[PDB]
């Protein structure tokens, strides 16, 4: 089976850790906080990593059914499961329910009961993803969603929900979106497993490309917290693209061009590791290219083969 | 170039007209009211018809800069753009731009203002999109959003918005979610132009075959509304994969049969007309197969081809 890339344009697709459309190009530098992403993993090969799913809509989100607090503002407790709806397997090889976030932060969203023969509700909610949450341990099987200024009576056990993410918290009391920064899956007491490998370029010169998004903002109404970002190793098209395709890797990488029509040219070219991720000859920054060009598959490559400079 | 379907299961693709993923299998008889979907239209060919957008992150939303009210709770006007940031050609092929919502409700969802330097912003909001509110008209180039109980001294002119799609409204005394009804596009006072085509199968015994969602409901709290779907012709997944591939059509339709693994074998087919849509021998009501099948092309054939009872 041949391999190839989707022909999509850039600002066509979607980042594989958050709802949002690709808006920019990146290059991301060797920082001491080492890409560690469990979305958005998927091997050149198809073999999905991590917590990856194709699902999009459930991706940086939490489903399952109610459960009474007993047994594990008003406070949502889950029985978490996969986005198909089968169990999660917690002795598996995966570190927590596919599409389960990635990154720490309070996360702002809509808790969702969409199903309910009594009627279906929905309601302002927020997940806290930091080690100060005790209670977020879908590692374990549950894990707490807290509807905000409301939910009383609504969240009793036994049925099905959704918690989909809108925004990040921001503002000075707030916690931290930091979105390189894994969150304890098993709560603080307990550790991690079955982690997606870090990625890390080896080779000298080459840096990361990662694919960037607008990361919306909470602050409570008052539009003063700072704007932020949202990266990724492989937009989803991407994802289902190579996942369908299950195409054996004849080399370390793949030798992808970035090609632009109205330019009439390849504009840079980038190498794409069998592991899953875009490396370009590139210092750290922004990449000031127009989003309207797509990647081609014009050779596998070594691990030693020399990119142009973009 | 030849013509292929993807080898995704159902249950890990998504809606080409709602953020959701589907979760089931409906056929539909010749109802009164008459499919008629802008969003989610694309041709076997891979030509993409009404307001059909590859974001899918940009489906059935509004996005652009706002404007002052002069110039056309609190409200928002934007002049709408298309989801790749560039202008809207009013005196163009679209009825709207694309990603614009194909149906007539109260949209709740939330506004969202994410790269502003002066702070990003978001707020809890509604679309009206029924023939009752003269302001939706998408189709001239601005629409009202409404920012439910907030949003003064946001809402200046200058700053790029996004309005994205959460739930539709329910309730008794509240405006009827009818996803087969079309609105008004320039509103009350001027008609539509270039709707993509009504689908409806020619061939006795044929009929339509869709892809349900869970639609989530708003009704303030209450969780007392009725729980709502909302249907596709073809997941987003398809649409991405005929468009890259731009497959000449040799027939009227490609037969296809849905193949389930874990029972080794083929459950049923069905033809995907060049029209871009999918037909089943099969009387109106929900199809009760497993989803974690996938769709397979297996032949070319005329409309006269005479497909298996379901």
């Amino acid at each position: 089976v041949s391999f190839s890339v989707p022909g999509l344009v850039v600002e066509d697709m979607s980042n594989s850790r958050w709802p949002a459309q690709i808006n920019g190009l990146v290059v991301r530098g060797n920082e001491a906080q080492v890409v560690h992403f469990q979305n958005g993993r998927c091997t050149t090969e198809g073999t999905l990593l991590g917590t990856t799913t194709l699902s999009i809509n459930s991706i940086c989100g939490l489903r399952g059914l109610s459960v009474s607090q007993a047994s594990v503002d008003t406070t949502l407790w889950l029985r978490v499961e996969e986005p198909d709806g089968r169990p999660y397997d917690i002795f598996g090889d995966q570190p927590a329910p596919l599409g389960t976030p990635d990154f720490t932060a309070v996360i702002v969203g809509t808790a969702i009961r969409p199903r309910t023969a009594s009627g279906a509700y929905l309601h302002d909610a927020y997940v806290d993803t930091t080690p100060g949450d005790a209670d977020f341990t879908p590692s374990t099987g549950n894990t707490k969603i807290v509807l905000r200024g409301g939910g009383s009576g609504h969240v009793g056990q036994g049925h099905y929900w959704q918690f989909r993410p809108i925004a990040v918290e921001g503002g000075g009391s707030r916690p931290q979106y930091q979105e390189y920064n894994l969150p304890d899956y098993a709560g603080p007491t307990a550790s991690n497993h079955d982690l997606a490998p870090p990625v890390a370029p080896r080779m000298p010169g080459e840096l990361l490309l990662l694919f960037e998004s607008d990361m919306p903002v909470w602050d409570n109404g008052a539009g003063a917290a700072p704007a932020q970002k949202i990266h990724c190793l492989l937009p989803n098209e991407f994802i289902t693209h190579l996942f369908d395709l299950q195409a054996p890797a004849l080399a370390e990488a793949a030798l992808l061009r970035y090609v632009h029509p109205d330019s009439g040219r390849t504009l840079f070219e980038c190498k794409l590791y069998r592991e899953g991720y875009m490396v370009v000859a590139a210092p750290a920054g922004r990449l000031n290219f127009p989003l309207d060009g797509y990647f081609r598959f014009d050779s596998w490559v070594s691990a030693f083969y020399i990119l142009s400079p973009v």
